[PDB]
Parts: C-alpha cells; sequence; structure tokens
C-alpha cells in the first residue's frame, strides 16, 4: 500500500523557513572566473566526478587546491557550489575560494583553500584511542552543521576527511553528492558509497533525511576501533545489506521493513535468511583491544540501526561519554 512517509527528528523545516534562494539552486547565478589566475603545480588525483590539482594563485603565492569538474549536469555544478557557499565558514568545512572556467575549454573547476592532506590507509594504524575520539568529535561538528543548514552530505568516508593529523586539523570534503532535506520529498537511492550506504538505500526507501549520515560514521566508527576497513565488505548492493545483516541480526532487518511497510526486492528473500544480532565483542581481538572499549561500543551501537529515525543526530552523539575527556580537553 506504498511505503509509510518520515520525517526527520531534527531540522525538519530548517529549509521551509529560510528564503526560497537558499535551496533553490537551480536559479544560482554564478559569476565564473577565468581559470588563468592559477598555475596548475601538480597533479593530485583523479576522483569519480573531477580532476584534483595542486595550483598556485599567481596573484598572491596562495597555495590552493583546484577541482576540474567531469562533464556533469550544470545542476549539480550549481548544487555543489550552492552547498559550499551556504557552508562557507562552518566548522570543519571545506572553504571555497573561488569558481572558475577554462578561458578556452569553458569547463568549469572550483578552488577550495589548501590542506596539508594525510592518508588515511597510512594513519589509521597512527591513530591512538583518543586521537579516533577527537578526530570524530570533529566530524561531528561539521555534522551537526551542516545538517542544521539543512544539508545532508550523503558522502562520509574516509576518504572525505582530509586531516592534518601535525596541526590536528579537520576538514569535511566533496560535497557533489550533498542535497538540501526537504520534509516529504523522496531522494535517490543510489549515493554514497556502497560499504558506506545505510539500510534504506539499500531497500530503496527514499524519503531519507540527515540520519543516513549518521550511519556512514559508524560505519567509519567501525573500521577504525576493530581495524577492518572496510567494516561492511559487501560484493554489491543485495551483498552489502546481508554484510550487514550478518551484523546487526534479521529480526530488526525485518522489523524496520514492517514498520515502514517497505517493499523489499525479492531478491532479498533469497540471500538474507536469518541471522542474530552480534555482540560486539566478536570482532575484538589483540590487535584492536586497545580502540575498543564499552563507551565505543554503545556509541558505535548507537549509530549503527535499522531504523534511521533510531539513530543518534550528529548533536545528540556529540554528547555521548565517548567524547567526554575530548569536551575535557576542549574547555582549554
Ligand atoms: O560568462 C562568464 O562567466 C563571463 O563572466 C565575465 O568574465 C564576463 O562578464 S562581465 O559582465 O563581467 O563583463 C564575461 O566574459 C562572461 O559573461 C558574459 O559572456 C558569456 C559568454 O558570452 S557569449 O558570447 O557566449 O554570450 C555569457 O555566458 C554564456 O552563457 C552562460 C549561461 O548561459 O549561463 C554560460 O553558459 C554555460 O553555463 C550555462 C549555465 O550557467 S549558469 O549560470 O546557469 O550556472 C549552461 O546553460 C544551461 O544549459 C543550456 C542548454 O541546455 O544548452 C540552457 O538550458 C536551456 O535549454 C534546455 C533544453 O533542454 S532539452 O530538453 O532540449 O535538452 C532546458 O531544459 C533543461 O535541460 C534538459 C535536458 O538536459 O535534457 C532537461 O533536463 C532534465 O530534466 C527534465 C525534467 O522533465 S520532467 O519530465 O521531469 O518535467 C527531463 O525531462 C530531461 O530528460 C532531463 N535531461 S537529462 O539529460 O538529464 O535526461 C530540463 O528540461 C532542463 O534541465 S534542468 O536541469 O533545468 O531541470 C533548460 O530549462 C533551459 N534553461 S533556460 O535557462 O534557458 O530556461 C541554459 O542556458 C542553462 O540551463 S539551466 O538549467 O541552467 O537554466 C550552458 O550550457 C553553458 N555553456 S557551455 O558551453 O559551457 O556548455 C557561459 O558563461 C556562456 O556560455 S558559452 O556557450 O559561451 O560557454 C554571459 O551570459 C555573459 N554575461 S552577461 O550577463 O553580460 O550577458
Amino acid at each position: 500500500s506504498g511505503p509509510v512517509p518520515s520525517r526527520a527528528r531534527v531540522y525538519t523545516d530548517v529549509n521551509t523557513h529560510r528564503p526560497r534562494e537558499y535551496w533553490d539552486y537551480e536559479s544560482h547565478v554564478v559569476e565564473w572566473g577565468n581559470q588563468d589566475d592559477y598555475q596548475l603545480v601538480r597533479k593530485l588525483g583523479r576522483g569519480k566526478y573531477s580532476e584534483v590539482f595542486e595550483a598556485i594563485n599567481i596573484t598572491n603565492n596562495e597555495k590552493v587546491v583546484v577541482k576540474i569538474l567531469k562533464p556533469v549536469k550544470k545542476k549539480k555544478i550549481k548544487r555543489e557550489i550552492k552547498i559550499l557557499e551556504n557552508l562557507r565558514g562552518g566548522p570543519n568545512i571545506i572553504t571555497l575560494a573561488d569558481i572558475v572556467k577554462d578561458p578556452v575549454s569553458r569547463t568549469p573547476a572550483l578552488v577550495f583553500e589548501h590542506v596539508n592532506n594525510t592518508d588515511f590507509k597510512q594513519l589509521y594504524q597512527t591513530l591512538t584511542d583518543y586521537d579516533i575520539r577527537f578526530y570524530m568529535y570533529e566530524i561531528l561538528k561539521a555534522l551537526d552543521y551542516c545538517h542544521s543548514m539543512g544539508i545532508m552530505h550523503r558522502d562520509v568516508k574516509p576518504h572525505n576527511v582530509m586531516i592534518d593529523h601535525e596541526h590536528r586539523k579537520l576538514r569535511l570534503i566533496d560535497w557533489g553528492l550533498a542535497e538540501f532535506y526537504h520534509p516529504g520529498q523522496e531522494y535517490n537511492v543510489r549515493v554514497a558509497s556502497r560499504y558506506f550506504k545505510g539500510p534504506e538505500l539499500l531497500v530503496d526507501y527514499q524519503m531519507y533525511d540527515y540520519s543516513l549520515d549518521m550511519w556512514s560514521l559508524g560505519c567509519m566508527l567501525a573500521s577504525m576501533i576493530f581495524r577492518k576497513e572496510p567494516f561492511f565488505h559487501g560484493h554489491d548492493n543485495y551483498d552489502q545489506l546481508v554484510r550487514i545483516a550478518k551484523v546487526l541480526g534479521t529480526e530488526d532487518l525485518y522489523d524496520y521493513i514492517d514498520k515502514y511497510n517497505i517493499e523489499l526486492d525479492p531478491r532479498f528473500n533469497d540471500i538474507l535468511g536469518r541471522h542474530s544480532r552480534k555482540r560486539w565483542e566478536r570482532f575484538v581481538h589483540s590487535e584492536n583491544q586497545h580502540l575498543v572499549s564499552p563507551e565505543a561500543l554503545d556509541f558505535l551501537d548507537k549509530l549503527l540501526r535499522y531504523d534511521h529515525q533510531s539513530r543518534l543526530t550528529a548533536r545528540e552523539a556529540m554528547e555521548h561519554p565517548y567524547f567526554y575527556t575530548v569536551v575535557k580537553d576542549q574547555a582549554r
């Protein structure tokens, strides 16, 4: 009889009470600049939607990052630009410095403040328990800020968390998948990376909200305290839900399905089966035990829930005992 509607527990009508210009990005007017103001120094990477370069601003010798966008709908470019502008200056949000076009190619490119990146692959094993708590708290600052501004990131993963460990700075980047939250809107479930997709994406429930990001955060946390990246490592979008079900159990999954009257893909009942909810001690061993504590397990359990409404909000997560010490150290 159709899925049951859902509304965000927090920041439900933030966009409704703001002026139309804030969230109606299709009508945003962009003043494009000349990319000749920047000389590309070196290539940093080739992402899924763009190519990234370290560049120099020849007008003031500023080190910057130039993200030349691959051919995509101008609607998405406007969306990312508008979101970056609305969030500019927020805590732990990457800063859009300029918006330019190649004078000959007319290809759009976004200019960002430079951040001294540290690769998460080599940084995982460097992180102590306290470092994990600290950087999780910083990510929570960024997520709560963007959620309070009516925006869900929809692509939270280690690749999109730049960390300067020398100065303990953190930036949440890559807002090309972010969207404005509007109550009752049905969103595309073909977003985010497979390993960090919330169950609502895998079962094709389109009326999701900021809580999606929180699920992603949980996944990240599970990979850090357990030293298993990625934690839910599925072959495809169906095997991803199967890998989740083998940990969280199938009982809560089918309760979630029935609560929202979600029409499950018939190829799921052939592979989901019946699984108990595993205790987290199952994943603890001598190599990761120093990163696991009762507080970490309680926090992670409150993040990884099938029901998106029952997940902690970013603000609620910032108040968990797992971060107490961090908060204590931040009062200095
Ligand atoms: O520029 C600059 O910057 C510079 O600056 C400075 O330097 C200076 O100035 S001062 O002042 O300072 O001195 C200078 O130098 C400059 O400026 C100047 O100049 C320039 C140049 O000159 S000339 O010579 O050239 O003139 C200029 O500029 C120009 O222009 C501009 C513009 O235009 O803008 C630019 O361009 C670019 O970009 C753009 C954008 O931008 S913004 O701003 O906006 O950001 C773009 O455009 C876009 O596009 C187009 C086209 O298309 O082509 C148009 O559109 C239109 O049409 C369409 C059609 O369709 S069809 O169908 O046919 O195809 C429509 O529609 C749309 O689309 C479609 C499709 O796609 O298909 C669709 O979609 C979707 O959806 C649907 C839905 O349905 S239902 O069913 O649901 O109901 C579906 O169906 C479908 O299917 C889908 N599709 S798919 O594919 O996906 O599947 C729809 O329909 C839609 O979409 S949406 O999204 O919207 O929804 C539409 O609508 C239309 N529109 S309108 O507007 O018209 O109405 C347009 O135009 C647009 O669009 S929009 O959206 O945006 O609106 C373009 O393209 C570009 N180009 S390129 O080349 O690059 O590519 C630039 O800049 C230039 O150009 S060029 O060419 O040159 O390059 C300016 O203006 C000046 N200034 S003043 O002021 O002075 O004048």
